């Protein structure tokens, strides 16, 4: 079963089934990430910021040294003040990228950006928050669509680095969002694949037990069999225990002919969820000079 892995993470070697799942324990600057939820009001629901913090956290190591020239060439973009009191440093989100329970970054997203989101049962998604941290595009929350490619003021909560990705340079644009919507094993088996291969990081969605029905993922690897349908997907989960880490998830047709992850192998007796759609974040790597 041929697999593939986001670029820069080195597939963990610690796997070990629990016992629930099949499971690799969180190891530090192995390229993946997995912001763990402390449900303290806040970020109960927030698993759309989680998601968007492990890949911005992704994104940090790719970028490494371009975010430090940036720092050098805009010293103001590194904090982010709110009248007098400072909001945020992205530096201290640099150097806590690693930890699970207190990064900066999600500390950041559920303590100032999105706080009231999850007393209020509704919340935010992945490509949203990050064109919002990167480029400063303004989040709404009534908008339920792709991110539009327009131009104008900068969200107070982020473009950080809006001086070189900018709002309305389409080609400045480092997300992108995928609709599942009734497409089968095949397309969706290729989309991944793709991506992956194109060297991007990405987010999945998929139905819970809750009100909306409705969850976010990261997606590091997958797994495909040999006529190239999806077999499994290795993901952190931000509403997982923080002991558990990268989670193995099984990837099959379910009895109501949907496409379906769960923990354990997809049965009669085991529907699993269905994947809804995809979010994915490129590095940008080739858009930083501005002398171009």
């Amino acid at each position: 079963v041929t697999s593939v892995w986001t670029k820069g993470v080195t597939p963990p070697a610690n796997f070990t089934q629990g016992e629930d799942v099949f499971h690799a324990p969180y190891v530090a600057n192995q390229g993946w990430y997995d912001i763990t939820k402390t449900f303290n009001g806040k970020d109960d629901l927030l698993c759309g910021a989680a998601t968007a913090g492990n890949m911005l956290h992704w994104w940090f190591d790719q970028n490494k040294d371009q975010i430090k020239r940036y720092l050098e060439e805009h010293p103001e973009k590194q904090k982010i003040n709110f009248n007098g009191e400072q909001m945020f440093d992205v530096k201290e989100a640099i150097d806590t990228k690693n930890h699970q329970l207190d990064s900066k970054l999600f500390e950041y997203f559920k303590e100032k950006a999105f706080p009231y989101l999850s007393t209020k049962h509704l919340g935010v998604f992945p490509d949203h928050v990050i064109d919002m941290f990167i480029n400063g595009y303004r989040l709404s929350l009534t908008n339920h669509g792709p991110t539009p490619v327009k131009e104008g003021s900068k969200d107070p909560r982020g473009g950080i680095f809006d001086a070189v990705f900018t709002r309305g340079d389409q080609s400045k644009l480092l997300t992108s969002r995928h609709d599942f919507k009734e497409k089968n094993l095949k397309e969706i088996s290729d989309l991944i694949k793709k991506e992956l291969t194109e060297g991007k990081a990405l987010g999945l969605s998929h139905t819970y037990a809750n009100v909306r029905i409705n969850h976010v993922i990261n997606l590091w690897g997958a797994d495909f069999d040999s006529n190239g349908n999806l077999k499994a997907i290795y993901v952190t989960d931000s509403d997982s225990n923080a002991s558990i880490g990268m989670k193995k998830y099984f990837v099959g047709v379910n009895s109501a002919g949907k496409v379906a992850i769960s923990a354990k192998e997809i049965k009669e007796d085991n529907i699993g969820a269905q994947v809804l759609g995809l979010f994915t974040l490129s590095t940008g790597q080739d858009s930083w000079n501005q002398t171009n």
